[PDB]
């Protein structure tokens, strides 16, 4: 009974689902603005940068928030609010960049806070035991919602007007939250269809007993080195992560000079390698523990290295190798595919670091990572204005310095093991 296809599990295909729309919300515009290039308008990185705008501020309340009123009524109100001001997309290009701009930062308002009520929802729906199969399920939604999302993106535009996607991903999310509301509970107890049996999520959340007392001492915790060098490293990568996110599309389509379905799809083949290496590079991690005996920091900064060195250099190398669309295609991608290697190593850093204050050093590392996500759209749109090799080239190379820089930073810097602060 408790196998499969039933209790938590349903609750993961309704979450891995859901974040297929969610991240999608974010992912569409990319290539929507590939298609309304139809309005003209100079510098619009911050158009593609405003939704970060938003996720910074919701993205250290969202613990708070999902304390008090909880992860179903916080997450499906979100998803609801995001989707229903993707409903409205066209109709704030219509009125003006600005409506625009603040439509889109309300978006990531919704969207930061999804990721605090998830992780405050599983802290009571996921038994200790089987957490990790979880939360990988969950967190798969984002990636394969990116994945998806660029593809039809790029059909739809081809095939209908731009503004369809807006609408169509749109409608989706309103209808998650018209199934999600009615099978979804927040705590196992009070849901309904649970039905007898399956006692065995309560009974090993309170044999485990995972309440601490919580005390947040901040002081210690921005006196951390290794804690800034966690967050130097996620700014790099974030940096790198964002510009080759929003502006991907726009690169194939004024470099490359590819057809709007070929932008979505082989824009999308870089987060699938990425994803792929990431499924992959779990169980390469896991044989290198067990075969040969490193210590957990050596392993985290070989492979935070192989993650992050890698991909300044095939994005240096997606540069000063012109127009020639198969190569740069393919540096693209394996330079996203060798990123991929970064999950096994910045997050699952945090972790290590102090296991029993996780989530607020998550959170940290997060709001501090997401200024990549305000700056670097503005600044790289920004010093290409006339869309030619060169001027794609410098934004290029300063994305693999900053990846250079925050390798070096947190090879140098982590210290892995358990830091003195945060010791029950």
């Amino acid at each position: 009974a408790p196998v499969c296809c039933s209790a938590r599990y349903n609750l993961a295909i309704l979450a891995f689902f859901g974040f297929f729309i969610v991240y999608a919300l974010r992912v569409n515009l990319s290539v929507a603005l590939v298609d309304m290039v139809q309005w003209d308008a100079e510098t619009q990185g911050w158009i593609l940068g405003s939704f970060f705008y938003g996720y910074i501020i919701t993205q250290i309340p969202g613990g708070y928030v999902a304390s008090k009123i909880g992860g179903k009524m916080l997450l499906g109100f979100g998803i609801l609010g995001t989707a229903v001001l993707t409903l409205f997309t066209p109709i704030a290009a219509d009125l003006g960049v600005g409506p625009l701009i603040v439509l889109r930062a309300l978006e990531g308002l919704g969207e930061g806070v999804t990721f605090p009520a998830m992780h405050a929802m599983w802290s009571s729906w996921a038994p200790p035991l089987e957490r990790s199969k979880l939360l990988s399920i969950s967190y798969a939604g984002a990636q394969l919602g990116t994945v998806i999302s660029l593809p039809l993106s790029g059909i739809i535009c081809y095939y209908m007007n731009w503004t369809y996607v807006f609408y169509f991903f749109g409608t989706i999310g309103i209808f998650w939250f018209l199934l999600w509301i009615w099978l979804v509970s927040d705590t196992p107890q009070k849901h309904k269809r649970i039905s007898h049996y399956e006692k065995e999520y309560i009974l090993s959340s309170l044999r485990n007993q995972l309440s601490s007392q919580k005390s947040v001492p901040w002081v210690p915790i921005l006196k951390s080195l290794p804690l800034w060098a966690i967050v130097v490293a996620h700014f790099s990568y974030n940096w790198t992560f964002y510009t080759l996110l929003t502006l991907l599309p726009t690169y194939m389509k004024e470099i490359l000079r590819f057809n709007v379905q070929e932008n979505g799809f082989l824009s999308s083949l870089p987060y699938l390698g990425s994803w792929l290496c990431m499924i992959l590079s779990g169980q390469a991690a896991d044989n290198l523990r067990a075969k040969w005996n490193f210590s957990t920091l050596c392993v985290r900064r070989i492979f935070s290295l192989i993650g992050m060195i890698g991909p300044a250099v095939f994005l240096v190398a997606a540069g000063f190798i012109g127009c020639d669309y198969s190569l740069a295609v393919a540096f693209l991608t394996i330079s996203t595919t060798l990123g991929g290697f970064c999950s096994s190593g910045f997050s699952i850093n945090h972790l290590d670091i102090a296991p029993s204050y996780a989530g607020i050093l998550l959170g940290i590392t997060n709001t501090f990572a997401t200024i990549p996500g305000m700056v670097g759209p503005v600044i790289a749109k920004s010093l290409t204005p006339d869309n030619t090799v060169g001027e794609w080239q410098t934004v290029f190379y300063i994305a693999a310095a900053i990846n250079v820089f925050g390798a070096i930073f947190f090879t140098l810097f982590a210290k892995g093991e358990v830091q003195n602060w945060a010791l029950n």
